[PDB]
């Protein structure tokens, strides 16, 4: 709780496999790399973005406002208002996934988290 920022850019190469249907609800190392390139396009202010830029990018991608609002509320679980590259790493996949004809609740599956939190009891 209370802000965070880790712009970790680590990638070997991005190979085009044309088979992004095996990692539907999981974050692949490709997605890990992709978050940086998409973040680049997010027009970062000083190495970071914000929820205002978040809504802008995803909306500009051709998604309806209700969908856009849902995606942002799904991205940063803590609702930090900044959306760090960590949250964006899981959020970026939503735009693509929903543009494939999908929808989802306010809770991501643990496979998509990769690191499950002990926030249940």
């Amino acid at each position: 709780m209370g802000h965070h920022h880790h712009h970790h850019s680590h990638m070997a190469q991005f190979p085009t496999p044309f088979g992004g249907s095996l990692d539907t609800w999981a974050i692949t190392v490709e997605e890990r790399a992709k978050h940086d390139q998409q973040f680049h396009s997010l027009k970062p202010i000083s190495g970071f973005i914000t929820g205002d830029q978040a809504r802008n990018f995803f909306f500009q991608s051709g998604l309806p406002q209700p969908v856009l609002a849902q995606i942002w509320a799904l991205a940063d679980m803590n609702n930090d208002g900044r959306m760090d590259q960590v949250e964006f790493s899981i959020a970026m996949k939503l735009i693509k996934l929903k543009l494939q004809g999908y929808q989802l609740p306010s809770a991501l599956p643990p496979v998509m988290k990769q690191q499950p939190v002990a926030i249940s009891s």
